[PDB]
């Protein structure tokens, strides 16, 4: 799973995102982007952990840290999402109303 944790301009960076992500669950790995003014990336071994983490952190600041968390893949939205999210498989089964009534 891919995670995007940016918005580091208020005492919230690697340590902040680290404690948060870790608090929610054991991720795969954490990384920070020095290039940008305040952007970091995180990898979640599992999607569930990312969904709960992102939704939580993004849904509510952490210890006074309004960090910006997002999902690169595996986050189905109703918006004009171009990138195909990884929700399920769906390929072996199919149903579109074979009955002609």
């Amino acid at each position: 799973m891919k995670v995007y944790v940016g918005n580091l301009g208020t005492g919230a960076g690697k340590g902040e995102l680290e404690r948060a992500f870790s608090y929610y669950g054991p991720l795969r790995t954490v990384w920070i982007a020095r290039n940008p003014p305040g952007f970091a990336f995180v990898e979640f071994e599992d999607p569930r952990d990312a969904e709960d983490a992102v939704r939580g952190l993004d849904g509510k600041v952490i210890c006074g840290s309004r960090v910006r968390v997002e999902l690169s893949t595996g986050m189905p939205r109703r918006s004009r999402f171009d990138r195909p999210p990884a929700r399920r498989k769906l390929l072996e089964v199919l149903f579109n109303g074979p009955l002609e009534h």
